[PDB]
């Protein structure tokens, strides 16, 4: 049964906050990366069935994607900005683990990550 269940995006008993940093993560970081020409393979979980990659989820045990991140930000899933930043980093790292240097998907990930790092550098102070 080739795809795992997707990451959780809803959990009513998990404590949540709305912080100005989490707002920036949705309105600046996510928005910018989402509309990028290279965003599309990252906008939902890797579909190992569709791609015929039966080894994907043998290799990647902590999957993450921007579709998941978008839903987490829109539905106020997080306690802090660092949880969300960790999700972006997991997404990029997984890509580098599974694939090889110079593969198209890696080039795409690198371009998104450069942008991500540019925006995270301007993360607002926690008010
Ligand atoms: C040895 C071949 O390796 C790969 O094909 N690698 C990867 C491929 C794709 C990828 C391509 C095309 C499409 C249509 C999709 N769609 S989706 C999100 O529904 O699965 C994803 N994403 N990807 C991500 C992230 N990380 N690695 C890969």
């Amino acid at each position: 049964s080739m795809n795992p269940p997707p990451p959780e995006t809803s959990n009513p008993n998990k404590p949540k906050r709305q912080t100005n940093q989490l707002q920036y993560l949705l309105r600046v970081v996510l928005k910018t990366l989402w509309k990028h020409q290279f965003a599309w393979p990252f906008q939902q979980p890797v579909d190992a069935v569709k791609l015929n990659l039966p080894d994907y989820y043998k290799i990647i045990k902590t999957p993450m994607d921007m579709g998941t991140i978008k839903k987490r930000l829109e539905n106020n899933y997080y306690w802090n900005a660092q949880e969300c930043i960790q999700d972006f980093n997991t997404m990029f790292t997984n890509c580098y683990i599974y694939n090889k240097p110079g593969d198209d998907i890696v080039l795409m990930a690198e371009a998104l990550e450069k942008l991500f790092l540019q925006k995270i550098n301007e993360l607002p102070t926690e008010e």
